[PDB]
């Protein structure tokens, strides 16, 4: 259960991943010079990229073939097989499958390189239009876009920057991480969310918990029956230890490789 | 696809013809012979793969297209075998018919490195393929075959593979009478809508290469796409001009203004032609 | 045998521990966001991380699967994963019905990541497949209660893919002069120690040493005093004395540098996380 | 090559490879702490070392035994090392009674040094066999007579043992004035002229153009009035003007770099 | 070869005795244990494999020497049968094995395989110092390593090494017994005076004395068949003169103050 | 024999002190004498012919082998090369001389360590009597601080001395009519820096000089040669041996004796 609720907000990338995948989907002869199977999607970690695209498969009650590339690092046998599968799912009921690979930057010692890759390579120029069959999509995640690889790169045409999100972003997350924590009146989200400016959706979920954590650590060793109502100010000791997890200078490294590689 | 120009690029043409379409219509007026490599450089998108098939389909000739991506990876050691192979066919396949045979090599700079692990990947399949060149020159005549090279970054070509391509076309970014007949040409089937005024856009997408012409129209037709979705609706909604106003402030060109100069510098000192 | 009543570290160490990993065992409904089970000791040498750890078990009742990442890597073979997969396998087995969490305990976590042979098998083989378990311990259809304790004296050797898997960091720091004390009262022990010794002004001048450069001291304070007998030839050693600390602390310094203390330090402050 | 041709090289370089190679060959007597059998030819690409060290062979009515380090390298996987042996053999051999001495010319020397699959078959293994075979040469008093003339644009490749196996070094400079005048001619050879063209004032504009960047040149000029013939629909092409050439000679540059040229100009101080 | 004073140095032999005789002796007087890992460190020469040799016979004692050299290029097997034989070798006979090891910089370099050459046969050692301890008793082995370059030494291998003595360039009066000692035959000629020879021989090490002696001695030989005697000469004060004028110390100034630094910060005891 | 490199006595004394002595009378070497002995310096200065000087100076077997040459296996000859000296070391206690041209080059699994050691550990076996190494090179840097011990005699073989070259200038006239007017002593003074292998390329080009006149000349005989030839010569011909090398031995020399 995770439709299109969904990660918080985010349109920009949202709406770009629509135009990749759910439009040719629900009408494919709008697109007479074809669509790109091979999607990328490239930013600092933690702003959750494995959420977005089960979104997506759930948007078209697809099938979400999930593949960690550091597990898959013979393997040829199971390469092959993870899109044999996809194609096989993708029955006369064209319902389209969604392959999704986590750590993309990991299917980067003859048999190491190109042996398994290649094949994977390979893969995805099938994807194309081998007497049509078609329906098979690629969603790549990756946080360390360098390592991907001028041939690799060209295999995936369709590429959105999953940017860290911004205020507006930040506040629907510190709502839907307070969710169920009793969280006491003078918090204003509002101010939090702009007191943390820089921080990854990943290190939020980690200030809220730590925070709560914070009230938990007071009702044991307190030895209060409930746990305390969580307090501003709990916030405000747990910000100045906890840090963003996206150095500045990996900031500058995105955003580079960012206008290098649209 | 013939050499109709596959879009009003002249210079560029005329260029190529002068290469090879004319030693192949009449040899004997070359005495001191004619090159057969033939290198194709510029910025990319500009669809160098399309011109080169241009030349084949105008000598009803065979187009043996492959990527030196592949080449260097998918194999293993004897990647060899294929490179051989590649000019074995090209040579068999231009038989008594004298029909010209051109083999297309999609980013040439990738010979050059993707070794990644076994040694040095570096001339055993290198020298290999740059020895082919200086066969097809003219050993005991035969004749007939040519090499045209592709390439984004001739920074990487090395000076000696470089010597084996003597002509060297700069496939440039196209100028405004040429985009007109790709925005002709990639309008081809989305209803466009009166009141959008190609030639306006001509002169308006300045410095954007062929490639990210595509993208501006389609992306434009997305526009409209994703209103139809919904709204609901099987046509889309017609595709208006400032469709292409709004979609031209957020699309930049995709070829960088320092890459511009780089092309520019190595053009005019390594590129007698 | 040791419980966590244990003796001093309260302030920051034992607290910190007492929060990642009693708390949820105690009372995981009031830990609606989840809590990790990937827990890092990491800081000088000496500090005894490995009975730390202990403690915490015995504070659970709890099974300790006590592993050196040495062993792991050298020992066995290419098929060194067998052993890592057991090793999680019989902690969540051995986390029966009995609710009773289970406690790996990891020393020398810098391990895993070099000390093989056949360059393939050596990373990502095994290396993977145990970072893999960890992402396991998570919530795959509940069962729960298993933590991996890794232990390291080295964390610069640890790699941003293993580090975080590991979301609770703490560091053990350089015990203080209360923490010295009990230590100096635990290491004198059984060494006849003679009046005018006083422990307390020791604790406050060995300020820098770790915890295992303690037992060293008295050690060699005390075999000052053997080495009296045999050389002076008396029947019983000497009453061990006050002045014997004072020549033996002169030579003997810290065993950790000024520089690995800024290292630490360092590494600390930029891969903080509580 | 028949007097060995005054192509024009007098002063350096053909001098200097007669200094090398056909005095001993003529009076060996005269020679009595000996001569270097390994002759280096290094400069510029395209200036043909190939051409020139045919013209040895044939001034000594003498065997050519020609072979590139590429093939050697690339051919019989490990064992390349039953080639390398061969190509001495056969040069000693051929070499008969008939005191006619043999001369082994190597292309790309620099290729010698790289190129291979298994690291240690790689370098040493057929490198020092060959390395070797030039000790050889030297004495043993055996045989005498065979010759090895490598080639070499890039002599940076060539390491410090390699480089001692080589005694006489001549660099063959980019051509002289003179030198271009009779190649002009040479690759004017058939392609219809027209007077006005003065081949001279050629040979000076083109200072600093190796022999093979004047090929091209006139290849490409000759060119200019074949396109003409086609895009005007002449019966004939048109007759070859001067300032074809000059037109020609302004996009053409010397495909010898200002850099490249220095750093010759180091290496031939550093290695005479 | 037993010591004594065998050599004459005392400061470091006390030391030593300190360490690996007494426990060997009286083990029940060291409550909290004592360490059976020894680190001889200091400037070449001084033949820290001679004086690792004289604990050994101090003991009635069984010597395993081993050349980390070797062990490396010429490997866990040996690593583990070297430990394996000396255990052994302490047999119901409380008889303590030594294990020395010579060069003890070269485990930590070498190799071939990056990856056996650190770690696979580094750490596989470092385990066996940590089961020297006291694992179910048995007891009784000990480790001397030696080395010129204890800068090598890493911060983990040095803590399995808790006693550490610098052996020192040696003093005048160690000289004089080592002048004595290479004499021993070499017919030495009244005049000769080695005092004033030890005292003109500071900061040489314990090696280049045997050197210079035997060049010394060497001086007359040559004499022999430059002048054509049938023994030698010969052999007299002068020579040493000459020869010392040539022969300098081997042990450089500055790594003298680069064993000092290392020294401080930081020896143990 | 020793007639013999031409004149380096300081080098050559330092020779026999390691080998010719304990050779005649071993006895008065109660500590031992070491086996292995390197000669270390700039190249051309013939290390090759000097080692030759001793065994026949020994009228001693004399077993030359080139590092290079002798790098699957390759283990087979290291041992039978060893093997072969010690055996032709009779009965008849002639002392064998094994000769490596090349030291360096001694240093993937196979390339190092597996002929390397089995040769390292020949030598700790040296320690029968009789048989020596003597080890050449022109680069020591190469050598390795274990292969390194297995040779306690190094002697540095200098750049030749002014009197030193005259022999050789002596030696490399020999047989080329040489003109008076010459005087070689001015010469040798001249050629301060060259190494005893660029003299004979100097003398050879001076010379070639001459017989360069004969041909273009047209004469029958060669030129007399000269003086202002070895002048001419002089000015382009420098010596082989880089500055920088000079520095670089000079630091090594120093570092490890």
């Amino acid at each position: 259960k995770v439709t299109l609720n969904e990660i918080v907000g985010l349109e920009d990338v949202k709406e770009a991943l629509k135009e990749a995948v759910v439009y040719p989907s629900k009408r494919p002869d709008l697109f007479p010079l074809g669509w790109p199977r091979g999607i990328l999607l490239y930013g600092p970690p933690g702003c959750g990229k494995t959420m977005i695209a089960a979104a997506v498969a759930n948007e078209l009650d697809s099938e979400f073939i999930h593949v960690d590339a550091a597990s898959i690092m013979e393997a040829e046998k199971n390469v092959a097989k993870i899109f044999k599968t996809a194609r096989e799912l993708s029955k006369k009921e064209n319902k389209p499958a969604i392959i999704f690979i986590d750590e993309l930057d990991a299917l980067l010692e003859v048999g190491g390189e190109a042996r398994v890759r290649n094949q994977f390579l390979k893969e995805m120029d099938g994807l194309a239009d081998k007497n049509e069959i078609s329906k098979v999509y690629v969603i790549g995640a990756t946080n360390k876009p360098w390592r991907l690889d001028e041939p690799f790169l060209r295999r995936f045409q369709k590429r959105i920057y999953i940017t860290l999100p911004d205020k507006a972003h930040r506040l629907e997350l510190l709502k839907h991480y307070s969710s169920k924590v009793k969280l006491d009146p003078n918090v204003n989200l509002e101010e939090l969310a702009e007191l943390t400016d820089g921080y990854t959706a990943s290190d939020i979920r980690d200030i809220v918990q730590s925070a709560h954590m914070r009230v938990v650590k007071e009702m044991f060793e307190k030895n209060l029956q409930e746990p305390r109502a969580i307090n501003m100010d709990d916030f405000r000791e747990v910000l100045k230890v906890r840090k963003p997890s996206v150095n500045q200078d990996m900031l500058k490294a995105y955003a580079a490789w960012h206008e290098k590689f649209k």
